[PDB]
């Protein structure tokens, strides 16, 4: 682990534990075992240190997804999304530091938040292209257009995300306990969407 | 012809929605209401209690609407019921943009006030989901669809819908009205999807 990656790892930890405003770069330096000045050497400032840590974790989740897609790209779209969500949930239960960090975007400077949100869209494009490509392969039911199927899926995914955050954020042991229940619920809900959207 | 107290709540809804909590003044509101400024504080301790009461009067409006719906369109099939409810909710939201603007300000408000108001909004649609919960017991659910899974699914889907709706149309009644047709059609189709996917 280079000093730059140890700094980024330390920043993920400290930012997630203290939030963006209470976290100091001193704390991050010590946690990384590096000299305070090196943070400013590798990152212009606290904003940019936060940005690049955000990018770095977003990068790991992209590789996670590229691996999974490659392995699972031939599955039915609903089977694919079910397995992906189960992978996502398992990642978060084993990566509580990264999960706590990701949620601090909320608390951040307006411009930083904007810059990061636009980068989040770019990082996920391949997922959303794949999804809408695969929705074009379904024999959709009467009056279900691809745009409708996709809106539905997004409304649903957003709702689920909200409940995940409301219920499991900062509670990795609770997510582990509930993991079988969540994965089963999700399998069934996507089966519902499958049965109702297709003929 | 509104009482002064209610004329004041109405004006408050208008002024707060237009200017936001911080820039809105009781002077603006008293002028919008047609009353003396002293009458506002006579009826409402201050601006925060005025915002609270204005917020309650709107949510009581909305909830009255649901409770009439519930007993008129009561024992319809639940998916038809829900489809129709969501259509009413949309038509109202389009015709009451001052209320929409107003509701939206809750983000920018003092935390105590915002929690206080959130508790009351939790209550506010228990009626809806208690009814849905009971109506699902009537249904012949598809294999593996438990009633618990059924209800969680409807909750998660409506929350997500709501969230994306707010993000899209917040401060855009022009986009909303332009989009209405498409949105209504989407709702009909999506609830047909739910009925077919959820029942045997």
């Amino acid at each position: 682990l280079s000093k730059r990656d140890a700094i980024l790892k330390a920043a993920v930890e400290v930012f997630g534990k203290k939030g963006y405003d209470r976290a100091t770069t001193d704390e991050i330096a010590e946690k990384a075992g590096v000299a305070k000045g090196l943070i400013f050497h590798y990152f212009k400032n606290k904003e940019e240190l936060y940005y690049q840590a955000y990018m770095s974790v977003t990068e790991k989740l992209q590789k996670e997804f590229e691996n999974f897609l490659m392995k699972n790209r031939n599955r039915d779209i609903f089977d694919f999304m079910e397995r992906w969500i189960e992978k996502k949930l398992e990642y978060s239960a084993s990566h509580p530091e990264e999960a706590d960090f990701l949620i601090t975007l909320v608390s951040v400077d307006e411009g930083l938040r904007k810059r990061i949100l636009l980068d989040l869209e770019k990082s996920q494009r391949v997922f959303f292209d794949f999804v809408r490509e695969k929705l074009k392969d379904l024999d959709l039911a009467e009056d279900v257009t691809e745009e409708i199927a996709l809106k539905f899926l997004m409304w649903f995914f957003s709702g689920f995300e909200e409940v995940y955050l409301r219920t499991y954020q900062g509670k990795p042991e609770l997510l582990k306990r509930d993991m079988n229940t969540l994965v089963e619920e999700v399998k069934v809900m996507l089966r519902i969407l499958k049965k109702g959207m297709t003929k």
